[PDB]
């Protein structure tokens, strides 16, 4: 019914109303830790906080707080860490989380600067010879390689725990062609980017959850996980047409508030899961 509904909703013009309905029905759990006075500067927005139940804790004694949630989808058998776009003061925390949660990939869907606005801190080194050292979390990050394609860029970064000198390779998947405003006209490059992230094995049970982060203004980390989880479901269930994107989204929203930030992203999501289920069906 995916396309049937899409068409009805699109024809009747009820996207904002359908999106609003999800906002009203979405889970509401406490974010006590996120709201503590000491963590005011660790949050980009007071309106996007991690629920206490699913928040990612840093293994620091001082303050274990970071604005990030573990989204665990049982049926799809996929975990993701959804976090806000790093802040200038939270980059060491961000990588500390990447390190501690043993993540293999970091997924980014914004450019650091869009239309003259800073969307998130420059949290990774853009130059191989200029590595970054986060002294608060005692970690070093070095750009190792960088493969730049049309719609996206994959980078190999090296994360080093200066305490132990242990090093790890993190894949940075940077989708760079997301429009300044609105959602992409076509879910083509988005889906390709997703299939590429999947191919790296970064979403594999063998690693910690992939970290997908948001960006200032209207974030889009949610689309990536929603589309990805939906496809997994269509491919795993007997009846692929039994996959309810709205229900899946509500399920994810039980782990982090606000996933899918606008009606357009919800529509774009319907779209991407549709075309994508097409590929994974016709090709795969
Ligand atoms: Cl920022
Ligand atoms: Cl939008
Ligand atoms: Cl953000
Ligand atoms: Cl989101
Ligand atoms: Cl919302
Ligand atoms: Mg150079």
């Amino acid at each position: 019914e995916m396309e049937k509904e899409f068409e009805q909703i699109d024809k009747s013009g009820s996207w904002a109303a359908i999106y609003q309905d999800i906002r009203h029905e979405a889970s509401d759990f406490p974010c006590r830790v996120a709201k503590l006075p000491k963590n005011k500067n660790r949050n980009r927005y007071r309106d996007v906080s991690p629920f206490d139940h699913s928040r990612i804790k840093l293994h620091q004694e001082d303050n274990d707080y970071i604005n990030a949630s573990l989204i665990k989808m049982e049926e799809a058998q996929r975990s993701y860490i959804l976090t806000q776009g790093p802040l200038p003061n939270t980059c060491g925390h961000f990588w500390e989380m990447v390190w501690e949660q043993k993540s293999r990939g970091v997924v980014m869907l914004n450019r650091v600067m869009e239309k003259g606005s800073l969307k998130c801190a420059q949290y990774w080194p853009q130059k191989e010879e200029k590595e970054m050292i986060f002294e608060d979390t005692n970690l070093k990050l070095t750009l190792i390689s960088e493969d730049i394609k049309s719609y996206y860029t994959v980078r190999q970064l090296e994360l080093e725990n200066l305490t132990t000198q242990e090093t790890r390779e993190i894949l940075h998947f940077h989708y760079t062609t997301w429009p300044d405003f609105g959602v992409p006209e076509s879910p083509a490059s988005f889906l390709n980017f997703l299939f590429k992230v999947r191919e790296s094995g970064s979403l594999s049970p063998e690693h910690g959850p992939v970290v997908v982060h948001s960006s200032a203004g209207i974030g889009r980390s949610g689309t990536f996980c929603l589309a990805d989880t939906c496809l997994l479901l269509m491919d795993k269930r007997k009846d692929p047409s039994s996959v309810d994107i709205k229900k899946v989204l509500l399920e994810m929203r039980k782990f982090r508030m606000g996933l899918i930030q606008t009606a357009d992203q919800l529509r774009f999501s319907y779209l991407a899961v549709i075309e994508g289920a097409k590929f994974i069906m016709g090709d795969s």
